[PDB]
């Protein structure tokens, strides 16, 4: 298949789940070396914040378009067909502030264009992103999993499922902040998580 | 006392939580017309995003800070002070792709500062943002309120306690994509629910 690798950490090579998704991006090539894979770093290559004016350019329209608008639609319309064409969506979601971090705020909302990616529907909203495979590597510096303060998790399933990928498997990276032998640790198990998806 | 007003809408006039905030406004000279009261629209005066380079800012140092991460540390400084200066706190969060606004979080993003706003302790974390009263204006398309689409209400709720602000009440705009008979309902019921939070 094709494999997309979406990094949202603003660590750069410090980054726990950019190792991390590099990792996963190694035991790719090496058990499906026909696979091409690619890597989209929203902090190297930063999508700009929805605003008022960049809205505008994800609704259907004949009303000529700014310059911003323009170019807003383009790399919105770049994004969707990248995401559409790769069969394995993989997601760093690094929480920053109990969210996801702005780099990858600001590419679901160029993602998220209703008759594009979604449409409404007699029986609710339905997602048109269809037929996809997501693993989400998510890093946190505490202890959050399967507690009250994991907001990043439901959101992430949440926004997925409506855009239509349903197929979601949480990797989590948590006690980072606890020192370099916890983040040692979180690695190893995040690695082993990888290593089962990936030999699945 | 004093009234602080965040505004976080990207539909400028047009906006829903805008007017409701506007009529919050409008009632608190009312009634208490010592006040007074102070307003930043997040949207009309963009907070950078949280990136590589300002992140460096928000950290205690004595190494040189490049031009930007200099102007980003005075900024958040402004937006600290401005936030312990005032004792009611009005945020505005519309829903946007099931999050807040990319114009609200970054403002948390540069709020949330180690020392500043929050401190590590013995006995966890601890909030350094006291005495403070928070009321969150929340305006929906759909129909989410206690129920598992809602991840805005648990993650506003966590992060102002986080920063120290736990007495926080939540009025709801809810099903405007409905339309315009929808639209009025709900600015009838939240402008009910900011009348008994003013009146008391
Ligand atoms: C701006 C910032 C905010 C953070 N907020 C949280 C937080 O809400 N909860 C948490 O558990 N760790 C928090 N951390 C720690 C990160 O989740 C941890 O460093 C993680 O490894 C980040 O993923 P990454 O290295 O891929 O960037 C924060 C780190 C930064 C730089
Ligand atoms: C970019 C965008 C994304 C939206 N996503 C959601 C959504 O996730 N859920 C929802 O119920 N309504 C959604 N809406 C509808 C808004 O929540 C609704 O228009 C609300 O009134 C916005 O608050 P405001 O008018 O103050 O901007 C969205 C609107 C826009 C423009």
């Amino acid at each position: 298949s094709k494999v997309l690798v979406l990094k949202s950490s603003i660590l750069a090579g410090y980054s726990q789940s950019n190792q991390l998704s590099d990792y996963f991006v190694e035991q790719w090539r090496e058990k499906h070396s026909a696979d091409e894979i690619t890597v989209r770093d929203l902090a190297a290559n930063p999508i700009p914040v929805l605003d008022g004016e960049l809205v505008g350019a994800l609704r259907p329209s004949d009303a000529p378009l700014t310059p911003r608008q323009q170019e807003a639609l383009a790399l919105s319309d770049e994004l969707i067909a990248e995401l559409k064409a790769h069969d394995v969506i993989v997601i760093a979601a690094p929480m920053y502030n109990f969210n996801i971090s702005t780099q990858l705020k600001n590419y679901f909302d160029l993602v998220a264009r209703a008759g594009v990616t979604f449409r409404y529907t007699e029986n609710g909203p339905e997602g048109l992103v269809t037929g996809k495979k997501a693993i989400v590597i998510t890093s946190r510096g505490g202890i959050h999993k399967d507690g009250p303060t994991d907001l990043v998790t439901p959101y992430l399933s949440t926004f997925l499922g409506f855009i239509g990928i349903t197929d979601v498997k949480f990797v989590f990276a948590e006690g980072i902040a606890y020192g370099p032998e916890m983040a040692a640790k979180a690695q190893s198990d995040a690695k082993a998580a990888i290593d089962s998806i990936v030999s699945a």
